[PDB]
């Protein structure tokens, strides 16, 4: 039925490619997926937004499950790389960042999770557009499917079995300051590496900060006591209206963590704009 025309990525999940409808010509994101679910996976072809990749058809045949993506050239990803001498304009950073808190705004208030934010999953165009992609719905929908952990709630890492939104924010929070900085905020290789980092620099968490914390099913007594390090070596740069933003974005309690909605009418997006980025394809 398509013209593979190249691969485009992997992830433990399947592989995905740059493919071509035979009949069409449409040029599309075929991802294929070694193995409630087909029902709902399937009502996310009609909920669409701007901020969020098309899932144009699914398509359940053999002993694999095959997904149509709408296809972009880019990702936040490629083009970090593509910055990192120069750095990301603040403008266009803003204008991503508040793109996709709408992405997130439309799809909480939907009450679906994203789970697995990181900057090759954001796909960009021409246009200033930035979309989220590679949902991590896998388990939500019970689909019978090296990770990385980099953006990682601390509540998923502690062992939270029912965790919210507020993980998204938390991972997008990572995701505005790797832009803002040019280095990834918390580069773990363990889920231990992974924690230990994050209150390296925010403080181990306890029930003065996160009540319960000390209750969750992964947290040991035995974890270190780190103090937390002034907010201004984090994202040095940006200005008091970014790192409060970011402040709250990195709430250890997730009831605390600003939501995406709330995130949209923070100060720092007073003087938002829709800059276009300069793209190689
Ligand atoms: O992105 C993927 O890879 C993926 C994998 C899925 O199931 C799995 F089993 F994992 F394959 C299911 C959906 C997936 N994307 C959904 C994109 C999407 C369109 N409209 C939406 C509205 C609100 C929230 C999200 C969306």
């Amino acid at each position: 039925n398509f013209q593979k025309v190249e691969k485009i990525g992997e992830g433990t999940y399947g592989v995905v490619y740059k493919a071509r409808n035979k009949l069409t010509g449409e040029v599309v994101a075929l991802k294929k997926i070694r193995l409630t679910a087909i029902r709902e996976i399937s009502l996310l072809k009609e909920l669409n937004h701007p901020n969020i990749v098309k899932l144009l058809d699914v398509i359940h045949t053999e002993n694999k499950l095959y997904l149509v993506f709408e296809f972009l050239h880019q990702d936040l990803k490629k083009f970090m790389d593509a910055s990192a001498l120069t750095g990301i304009p603040l403008p266009l950073i803003k204008s991503y960042l508040f793109q996709l808190l709408q992405g997130l705004a439309f799809c909480h208030s939907h009450r679906v999770l994203h789970r697995d934010l990181k900057p090759q999953n954001l796909l960009i165009n021409t246009e200033g557009a930035i979309k989220l992609a590679d949902f991590g719905l896998a388990r939500a929908f019970g689909v019978p499917v090296v990770v990385t952990l980099w953006y990682r709630a601390p509540e998923i890492l502690l062992g939270c079995k029912y965790y919210s939104t507020a993980v998204d924010i938390w991972s997008l929070g990572c995701i505005f300051a790797e832009m803002v900085t040019r280095r990834a905020l918390f580069p773990g290789d363990s889920e231990i590496d992974q924690l230990f980092r994050i209150f390296r620099t925010l403080g181990t968490p306890d029930e003065v900060v996160w009540p319960g914390v000390t209750s969750m099913p992964d947290y040991k007594p035995s974890f270190p006591k780190w103090a937390r390090q002034d907010f201004s070596k984090v994202v040095p740069p940006l200005d008091e209206d970014g790192r409060s933003l970011l402040s709250q974005m990195l709430h250890y309690d997730p009831n605390k963590r600003i939501s995406a909605k709330a995130a949209l009418a923070h100060p720092f997006f007073q003087d938002v704009t829709k800059p276009v980025p300069h793209l190689r394809l």
